[PDB]
């Protein structure tokens, strides 16, 4: 029932994601010199270094907010991909499966801890 435990659990999951070769396209903001129309399609760029910096600055209040930003990394790639003949989109799908598999207990434990706090 530790209400704060999610933060270190998310730091560890982010470390696992950076170790994954599938995170390579998502470890830093998309370069607009490489993808000049990126902001014409993507309203809110997001990447794993930005998520980690937001977490470390103490600017997430819950793992649900972190999860929303991570899910935006994947939805941005889906929106920006022209077809399945994309190593980057295929990496996003595997990485998303890995993230969802690991974030589920973080979210459940946090929500359980908050319910216990207001029992
Ligand atoms: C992550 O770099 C920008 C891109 N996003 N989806 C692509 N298929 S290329």
């Amino acid at each position: 029932y530790d209400i704060q435990a999610w933060k270190k659990q998310c730091e560890e999951l982010l470390n696992l994601i950076f170790q994954c070769e599938d995170s390579e396209p998502f470890r830093q903001p998309v370069d607009l010199l490489e993808y000049p129309d990126y902001r014409d399609i993507i309203d809110t760029p997001m990447d794993f270094a930005t998520v980690r910096e937001t977490l470390e600055a103490g600017n997430y209040e819950s793992p649900m907010e972190l999860c929303k930003d991570v899910r935006l990394i994947f939805s941005n790639s889906k929106a920006y991909t022209p077809s399945k003949r994309s190593r980057i989109y295929s990496m996003s799908l595997r990485l998303s499966a890995f993230f969802e598999e690991h974030i589920s207990s973080v979210l459940s434990d946090y929500k359980s801890a908050l319910r216990f706090h207001k029992r």
